[PDB]
């Protein structure tokens, strides 16, 4: 059984591992590889901050719920073991502003200490009236990828930097499951109309006396076109440029500017914060995450190939339930090939 | 009207701040020196992590419950100015751990958005199954002590290293008034019973991704003889060290042993994080705040004393409003003088 994952991302890393830790004792020929044209940290999971948020519209798939419940459970259950340094995972708790009263959040069971924001808080932001306070963890996910990486070494799984043409040239060269986690780029390989780049572009900025985070939100402007502000380990990250079908991967003054005076205004003591970098990515829009099994005509023979990709602006935060679920469907193909 | 403040940490400075911005005015020849023995940062109040943050149980003198709020509300009327990084102050949320429940503190309402922990927050700390969440402010003393110098120094009161022998030493010189700040050395210059060491030692350790801080009690222990974690802007504190009467001013390796201890059990992801300083201070504990004016007996003609010692492990908790209220206290002896 020689497996394939395409994309060196979170979802592709966390997949491939997941995989191999439910089925290593089950299949001795389990030979995993993983195909990736970028690697860390030139991924979209790098620049992504990796604070743990769901969109606040419910996620036209209440699946996408549990998996983002159980990547949190599974986080948490870690945030105080010894190696979450090393995974780049803490606890972190911060605003959600508004200009009006919204409902309460699907995973407000899921964050610890889930509350509404008192007059004296709101009073430190005048523009909004309205928000919510609570507490999260972030995943950083450079320190995450790499993580991920040397443990998947551990486990004898073999990296290859090459770009994919097609599915029928991994296949045709052995291979018996393909994972598909080629992330917005995954059109390339099936085109899917419902995919789209949510172009982003964020700051990263040296202010360590940031101890939370603040997200603000219009629904005019859409999520994440509003000035947000995320402490990370060493920096702390300004955002809030969400453009759809924009594949430029090159940082824009207009969108610098817009992230800064946003930031600034929300929070006066970033002005004499010195930027370190500024990064740019693209989120993989969809309305649903792909997460799907399809046996492709491929030839005489057909090949079983796995979908996981289209998390958006969300996939660190609901990784790990996605890639238990691809690890599900890689057990009914085991037992559809009478080999389970 | 020669005013003399004994004292340069955070209580003689903030007088001395006080009373000018109240009186340079009103008071034509007000000249104000600074007699220390030491300045930042080599003080007490460089020591203190700077948290705001009573003690658990009534301060004995109800008007103390006032000067904490007071010195709260200003500081939180300044936590989003672009100065803010100046001075050393930030909000932060944290959390107070428990072995079984106690009654809610008196300071409950003056925090942001005080309540209790949830379950799941006290899953995480196995030891503790009772605490609090809220969010408050931290008061770092080394940026806030020179930030209070170059307020003082643009206004002309003039800084002198010297070790002060006597009042009747200073009143001798032409002093009119005299604000004693001496703190935990006031002993040394009216025998106080009541004032005495509550030595303390911290740890000062590089673990950026700590944005909480968590502060654990025992009532068998006494208060701050727990381990507490405190996260700064560029270093986290790590303490637990509250010795009535011991005058050492030198790192102990047993103290130093039972912070790290205590502090590595607490937060589990401390194991690796670099050990950057250690320090040793003297809370000037008191039964409650020795703030009140007193005419003493020297020379043929009184010079009148301003005493304001006597903080313990609160100072800059409640040193805002010690300083206005030290300078009403100076606006009296302006009136019995008939100065005003
Ligand atoms: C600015 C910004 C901030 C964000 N913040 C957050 C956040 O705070 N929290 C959160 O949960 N999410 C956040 N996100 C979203 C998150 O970054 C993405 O949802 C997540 O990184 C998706 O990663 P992925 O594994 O699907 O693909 P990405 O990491 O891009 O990885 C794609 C992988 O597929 C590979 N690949 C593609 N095509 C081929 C090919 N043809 N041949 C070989 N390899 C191929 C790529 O090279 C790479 O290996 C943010 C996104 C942006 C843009
Ligand atoms: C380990 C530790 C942690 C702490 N953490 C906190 C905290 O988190 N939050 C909080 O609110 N408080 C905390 N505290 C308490 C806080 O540090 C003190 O309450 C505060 O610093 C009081 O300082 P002060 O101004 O009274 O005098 P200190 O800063 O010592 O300054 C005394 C000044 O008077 C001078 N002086 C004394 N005698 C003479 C003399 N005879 N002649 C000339 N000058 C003299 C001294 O040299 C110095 O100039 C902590 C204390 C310790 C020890
Ligand atoms: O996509 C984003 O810009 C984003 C900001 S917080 C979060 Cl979770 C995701
Ligand atoms: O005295 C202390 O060590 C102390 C810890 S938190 C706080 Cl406020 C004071």
């Amino acid at each position: 059984m020689r497996v394939v994952v395409i994309g060196a991302g979170v979802i592709g890393l966390s997949t491939a591992l997941c995989i191999h830790e439910r089925y290593h004792s089950v299949l001795q020929p389990l030979d995993i590889k993983v195909y990736a044209d970028r690697f860390t940290p030139l991924t979209t999971t790098d620049v992504a901050a990796g604070l743990w948020q769901p969109y606040l519209s419910d996620p036209n798939n209440p699946q996408e719920a549990d998996w983002s419940q159980q990547t949190f459970d599974y986080l948490l259950s870690h945030v105080h073991s010894p190696n979450a340094e090393n995974l780049g995972l803490f606890l972190i708790s911060g605003y959600n502003l508004f200009h009006e009263a919204i409902p309460d959040p699907s995973w407000k069971d899921t964050v610890l200490g889930f509350r509404k924001l008192t007059p004296r808080e709101l009073d430190m932001f005048p523009d909004y009236g309205y928000g919510w306070f609570h507490t999260s963890l972030i995943l950083e996910g450079k320190n995450y990828l790499q993580w991920l990486t040397e443990r998947l070494t551990e486990r004898g799984v073999k990296f290859f930097q090459r770009k994919v043409e097609s599915f029928e040239e991994v296949a045709r060269e052995g291979a018996d499951v393909i994972v598909n986690c080629t992330g917005v780029w995954a059109g390339a390989l099936q085109r899917d109309p419902l995919l789209q780049p949510g172009r982003g572009q964020i700051m990263k900025v040296d202010a360590p006396w940031m101890k939370h985070f603040i997200l603000t939100h219009d629904p005019e402007r859409g999520i994440y076109n509003s000035p947000y502000i995320i402490p990370g380990t060493q920096t702390v990250t300004l955002g809030g440029i969400f453009q759809l079908g924009n594949w430029s991967e090159l940082n824009n003054i207009q969108d610098h500017n817009t992230i800064w005076e946003g930031c600034c205004r929300l929070e006066p003591t970033l002005k004499n914060a010195r930027i370190i970098g500024e990064r740019t990515g693209f989120r993989p829009v969809r309305p649903q995450i792909r997460l799907e099994r399809e046996q492709l005509r491929t030839g005489p023979s057909n090949t079983e190939v796995i979908h996981n990709y289209g998390h958006g602006g969300y996939g660190l935060t609901i990784h790990w339930g996605c890639a238990l679920e691809a690890a599900k469907l890689f057990g009914r193909i085991l037992e559809e090939k009478k080999l389970s």
